[PDB]
């Protein structure tokens, strides 16, 4: 049916604009809105791309992406970091997690469908 991202996201709207454009790309998406649902999430189910957005409760960016990277499968799997500071604090936090790139936000439908398919076609 798609390719299976998931979306670690923890604004509503955030949420409903990029599951879209995500959907829209003809992607199949698991939406999880904290760092400890990302990790159990990728623990349980292989997919082609982890969307990561830096600043989230409970389990921030930068702890999420380092457990996941400690996992068996979540090794490998391409992980894109979402930043709205990619300036400063993400500089100096999330974005040194083990990342295989990066949106800055607010970002293009054309820039996540360009940043995809560069990971899960690499
Ligand atoms: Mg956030």
């Amino acid at each position: 049916a798609g390719q299976e991202i998931l979306l670690v996201e923890d604004n509503p709207v955030n949420q409903t604009v990029i599951e879209a454009m995500l959907r829209s790309l003809g992607y199949r998406v698991t939406l999880v809105a904290d760092g400890i649902q990302a990790v159990r999430s990728a623990e349980r189910q292989r997919y082609d791309a982890i969307l990561m957005d830096c600043r989230l409760p409970v389990l921030d960016g930068y702890s999420a992406t380092r457990e996941i990277r400690a996992q068996e499968n979540g090794r490998r799997v391409p992980i894109i970091a979402l930043t709205a500071n990619a300036l400063q604090g993400d500089r100096e936090n999330c974005l040194q997690a083990g990342m295989n790139d990066y949106l800055a936000k607010p970002f293009k439908r054309a820039e996540l469908q360009r940043i995809l398919q560069r990971w899960i076609g690499s």
